[PDB]
C-alpha cells in the first residue's frame, strides 16, 4: 500500500465525466474538473488538462497522468502551506499519506483550517485526533472513506486499506 | 504507471537481505543497508531500520514500509538541493519521476554532481539530454535500468515500463 494505491481505492477510475459526491463534474481517479453546473465548462476543462479534444473520454493513461499530478499538487501544497508543512514534518510516511488523502479530497485551504485536529496531530495524541476529526463535515458527508482515513492517522498502518 | 510502480519495476522486492547490483547488503524494493562488507553489519542496520530483531528477513508490509520511506527521502533530497530543485521544478510529472528515480539509485549528492545534463534537461533539451545521460557509469553499469529512465526523460511518457 502506498499513497497512490490508497486514493485510486478512494477516489475510483472512471473514464468518462462524471459527478463526484458532491455533485461536481470530474472525470479519471478523482480529478475535479469545474464546481461550474455546466458540463461544457466541465468539457473545456478537461480540453485544456489533456491538451486535445476529448469530448469528455480519457484513456487509462491520460486519468493516470492528472492523478500523478493532482497528487503532486497536492503534497506542494502541504508543503507550501504554513499551517500544514509543521504538522506533516513531524508525521511518518503512512500518516503523511492521510493528510496527502486529506488535502486531495478538500484542498489545501480546506484541510490548513482545521486547527485543532492538526494540534492533535502534531501532539501526537492519536486517539484524541481521531475523534476531533469525527466531528467534521467531512466525515458526515463521506463516512466510510474519512473512517479509512481517520484509521490511518489513529494507526500508522494500512490496516483500513487491506 | 507511478514512481512507486516504476521504482518497484527497477528495484524488485525481496524480502531477506541481498547483495544488490554493486554487491552491498539491501533488502526489499531496493533499501540499501549498508555499504559494509559486514552481514552482521547490515543485520543492525535492518533491526534499526524495521525496529525489531528480524533476523535478515521481512514482510511484504515492512518492505513496502521503507519503499515509501526511501521515496519520500528522494523527494526531499532533491527538494533541498540547489542544483536539483530548479530542474525538478521546471520537469512535468513523469520527467519528475525518471529524476526521483535516479535519486533513489545514486543518492542526492550522486545526482547533484550530473551539472550538463541538468543543464540539457532544464533547457529542455530532451534528445541532448538522453545521450549525456548516457555517457555515465550509471548507464554502462545498469544499462537497461538507465535506458528506461532516459527513455522516460526523452519522451515524458511511460512507454520504457509499458
Ligand atoms: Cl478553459
Ligand atoms: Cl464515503
Ligand atoms: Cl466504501
Ligand atoms: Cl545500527
Ligand atoms: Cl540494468
Ligand atoms: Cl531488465
Amino acid at each position: 500500500m502506498n499513497i497512490f494505491e490508497m486514493l485510486r481505492i478512494d477516489e475510483g477510475l472512471r473514464l468518462k465525466i462524471y459527478k463526484d459526491t458532491e455533485g461536481y463534474y470530474t472525470i479519471g481517479i478523482g480529478h475535479l474538473l469545474t464546481k461550474s453546473p455546466s458540463l461544457n465548462a466541465a468539457k473545456s476543462e478537461l480540453d485544456k488538462a489533456i491538451g486535445r479534444n476529448t469530448n469528455g473520454v480519457i484513456t487509462k493513461d491520460e486519468a493516470e497522468k492528472l492523478f500523478c499530478q493532482d497528487v503532486d499538487a497536492a503534497v506542494r501544497g502541504i508543503l507550501r502551506n504554513a499551517k500544514l508543512k509543521p504538522v506533516y514534518d513531524s508525521l511518518d510516511c503512512v500518516r503523511r499519506a492521510a493528510l496527502i488523502n486529506m488535502v486531495f479530497q478538500m484542498g489545501e485551504t480546506g484541510v490548513a483550517g482545521f486547527t485543532n485536529s492538526l494540534r492533535m496531530l502534531q501532539q501526537k495524541r492519536w486517539d484524541e485526533a481521531a475523534f476531533n476529526l469525527a466531528k467534521s463535515r467531512w466525515y458526515n458527508q463521506t463516512p466510510n472513506r474519512a473512517k479509512r482515513v481517520i484509521t490511518t492517522f489513529r494507526t500508522g498502518t494500512w490496516d483500513a486499506y487491506k
